[PDB]
């Protein structure tokens, strides 16, 4: 659980810490944001000290819809404006939750992270002799809240299977501009 072996997941509302974030000056006072900032341990702006970082990886997980984009947007800008080295140093990632669950009749269900993977897994399973209900065998997730707690962990937090995307400085800059445009109303 020492920093090197620790990760912090910030999820839409190896030691794996988890904090929620329900979706500029007032944002910093919101307790959920404060918990996250405090958990990171670095301090902010001028006080920022990379040596005090408590987590090797910071993973943002949210729904792919507007509501989900909003929090990921707000979080990426806070980091870009007050804790930039976390991004430049490659500590920030976005978790890709699965899009589909393939409910094989007499075997383990499989998860697909894209339409193409869905098609490949389906074809591969059928050729192997696996059976699936053509009407309800493939579940298309609407959000993270539709997932079973255990399946959420297995598909987004399990290190040997999760699909993570490193946030680049350019990505964060894009999020910050987005935050600016939208605030301009």
């Amino acid at each position: 659980t020492d920093p090197r072996k620790s990760e912090l997941y910030v999820v839409e509302g190896m030691f794996q810490a988890i904090l929620p974030l329900r979706g500029i000056d007032r944002v910093l006072k919101n307790t959920e944001v404060q918990a996250i900032i405090t958990a990171l341990g670095t301090g902010i702006h001028d006080e920022f000290d990379i040596g005090k970082l408590r987590y090797h990886k910071i993973v943002l997980m949210a729904d792919a819809d507007v509501d989900g984009q909003h929090i990921s947007t707000l979080l990426l800008t806070l980091l870009f404006r007050f804790m930039r080295p976390l991004i430049e140093n490659g500590h920030v990632f976005l978790a890709q939750p699965p899009l589909y669950k393939l409910k094989w009749q007499r075997s383990d269900p499989e998860f697909a992270y894209s339409d193409r993977e869905r098609d490949g897994l389906l074809e591969a399973g059928l050729k192997a002799g696996k059976k699936i209900n053509k009407e309800d065998g493939i579940q298309r997730y609407k959000g993270l809240g539709e997932m079973d707690a255990k399946e959420l962990w297995e598909t987004t937090m399990d290190p040997s299977v999760r699909v993570l995307r490193q946030v680049t400085l350019d990505d964060a800059a894009a999020a910050d501009e987005l935050f600016s445009i939208l605030m301009g109303e």
